[PDB]
């Protein structure tokens, strides 16, 4: 007790000068751009439909940036370096599938982490219907499958994307799932559309799966 | 720190326009123009046994207000910026026949740019009232839906297309569904019932059991 | 150009702004003060019928009208708004519900309400509507007949008084290719009468008889 | 008119009596010490669903609740002889009745909006629809299936909550003429139970079903 | 009657002093250990199209704060009281394996102790990955999901159980599928990436169709 009262004492103190001086950060600008690393780890397809070419998927999305706005100096909080907090009290990326079918489920607590620099991790489980056909499924060659996962308001002036690997992460794939990983790539792509002077950044999914035997 | 500067300038920017009254939406003596456009992504089902289709599409919406308007000058050179939807007014665009409430996939917010004009591009799963009659054959089915207000007459709101064809150009190509055509097109009615004038936007879609 | 636009913009602010307080939300209506609401579908399709359940699925618009003094105004000292729309969320709406559904009501409209200057309020909720329905003989020339009570969940006749403007439902935005085909559509107010209470209860029965297309 | 004037002033009456039981003056709950008796009564409407792959059965009913509160009486003199209103079920402590053995969460079919009375006493009657745990063996013969499931405080023990019903037949006079499912019997019964874990009482009302396929 | 308004007064005062006169979570300084325990009620549904398997159970959750510790002799000796679990801080004891979002079945009510205990007690039917195959056979199937908090490290939270017995006790003597063992087990983790220890509790069931 008493040092622990002081502990949270000091979190406390930490989370109110972070949130209520300086009211929340407003995003990106062309002025002060944001990278955002995100990376996949797949669980478990969990169905494919081919009367509608729906597959549903179960993933983890890792989601990690960096705010000037968002550090601090731990010398001065009783030394805590990071601390975890609901996802409302901080900004976060829009990050959507581009192809999804169905309104996206989440698997897991809002809640963040954000380090005394100002980066923040964020973790989101997701079960996603996407559009995805599944034909050949059951060849030794499987089925094929790819969406996009993007910011849906900001172009590349704002939100830069970037992955750790373009291997996704199966070490926590289902070992008896329906069906198997051929592969699961994440590829970071550049778009130009005609219409308009600025790029946007996607991250491509591509799974390409077979039924198990 | 000229980083910083850009947050600040931007932060005053939202807190001048939002926190010193909402618009209260159009009038007879104050109408709004709202553009509509469909990106048709997929027709993901179409149910013969009870008359349902499902499409997925982008909506795109925009319009211009007034009272959006800043001089970037006095807010360093900010010239748009993104914003939860919340924060604004959006016009209650339906479909009027639609048969499940619709399921937004996009997160909700818009650009707003120093006119004054709004740009809103949800995405959507929405089903619909569609006899898929015909769909196994070389003419395939057709089916209609349309949008445009729920509350508001022509009078309050005006709608508007920048083409009557449905942009095709990100259907996906291996949907259970290929498209003849597509088309959306800006209507007046009038009916028995109300004698102001309706608006609407025409979403007609000619698709077959791809091959 | 731009300044008749911001009086007539500041006119409805002041107008809203001056009815949603002073004396803030209507407390509903008492035995003192009873309100009567129309009601009146226009039933655009029956989506299904589920032999297996005995559940129909309709969907409709739900036209509801009534009228408080409370939400009167005078069009001269408001610039000449006559009416204007305002979320439904902001002001009190009755609590009109189906008897026998058994799915809750899916809402497929913005809820959004026009209210005129005279206090009176046109509200259109669309539903989606899952009730208990035997369709049996829908596959037969003489079709179905299903029905289904709405009224007021909490309040007796002393205080919501209902009607409609007609015992005719409206058919005019039907589906002219729904797997079902209606027959007829009717709406009409009934007064019950309980054991238990000394006070009327009333409904609008709506009773469809309907069958396949063929 | 002065009448146009009577009604102005039934509604401060109304909103002047919501004002001083609700912003003046929250019902913290029953205790120990202040224990509260809650009546429960179901009506019975359809048994719309009996899955067999499952063990799932659908029922809807609406499920009458009452009891009483000191804190929301009030005189109706002072108030315009009001003598009971309407509201909505969110501005007052409502109690946690649940089913023990539901299987998806209840659907709500009704406003959820109760009555108080001048005595302090609410009735509340929300419509719900209810998958619980029921084999359906049987509920294509003669002699039917047997359901139940029971219905009491998910936090409070009988020193803070006791229930009791008016009756231990079920009503069953809105029940669904043209059911898939006719109802051979119904019945609602308070039981007390007492585990050997803890010194205090347990109340519940149980439920039970008898019902075959109409035929 | 009037030492019922005073009982009454005496929570509402202790609920003022707790709740509003005044927990950011643990923290590496301040750790806090959740106790768990799984009453489980059925195995709805078993699906081998998709290898998903659906229970409904009661999760315990148990843990102690010191700043919701009270005396009750200067509260009317109140010992303990219920509250919404809105209130107060709950964990983020989570499924790891789950494939829908949790339904909960049960009210969102906590009991809070006066030593600071709380205890929480939600209904849930839960959705997770587990091949079903064998089900139909003598030895069953056998299905594991993990349980934990999805963002501490056992820096902050550690988790135990009072028993690794699954108590079966209100187990549907009717369902579809009988139980032949269920076990809850903690588990410690150490990884590569990580010098952070990893707590979760591991819910393993072995179950075969009824017969
Ligand atoms: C299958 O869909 C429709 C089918 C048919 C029609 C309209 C449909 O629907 C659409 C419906 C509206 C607007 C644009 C549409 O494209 C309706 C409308 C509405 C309002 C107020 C009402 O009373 C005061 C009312 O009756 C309303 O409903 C109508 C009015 C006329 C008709 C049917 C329903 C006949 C019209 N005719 C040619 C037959 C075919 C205000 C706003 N809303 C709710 C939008
Ligand atoms: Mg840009
Ligand atoms: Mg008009
Ligand atoms: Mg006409
Ligand atoms: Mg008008
Ligand atoms: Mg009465
Ligand atoms: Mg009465
Ligand atoms: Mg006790
Ligand atoms: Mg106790
Ligand atoms: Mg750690
Ligand atoms: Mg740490």
């Amino acid at each position: 007790d008493d040092d622990k009262l002081h502990s949270q004492a000091n979190l406390m103190r930490l989370k109110s000068d972070l949130f209520n001086r300086s009211p929340m950060y407003p995003g990106p600008t062309k002025d002060d751009p944001l990278t955002v690393t995100l990376g996949f780890t797949l669980q478990d397809i969990v169905k494919a439909d081919s009367s509608t070419n729906e597959v549903d998927l179960v993933y983890y999305e890792q989601q990690r940036w960096k705010l000037n706005s968002l550090m601090w100096d731990p010398n001065e909080y009783g030394n805590i370096t990071d601390f975890r907090t609901s996802a409302a009290d901080i900004w976060t990326p829009d990050i959507t599938a581009y192809s999804s079918t169905r309104p996206v489920q989440v698997l897991s607590p809002q809640i963040a982490v954000v380090t005394h620099d100002g980066s923040v991790m964020f973790i989101p489980a997701q079960r996603l219907s996407f559009m995805c056909d599944p034909t050949g499924v059951d060849s030794e060659e499987g089925a094929t499958c790819a969406v996009k996962f993007g910011s849906w308001v900001y172009s590349g002036f704002e939100i830069d994307l970037k992955t750790d690997t373009d291997q996704v992460d199966l070490s926590s794939y289902y070992a008896s799932s329906k069906y198997e990983i051929l592969s699961a790539t994440q590829t970071r792509q550049v778009q130009h559309y005609s219409c308009c002077p600025e790029p946007y950044i996607d991250v491509n999914l591509v799974v390409k799966f077979r039924e198990r035997r």
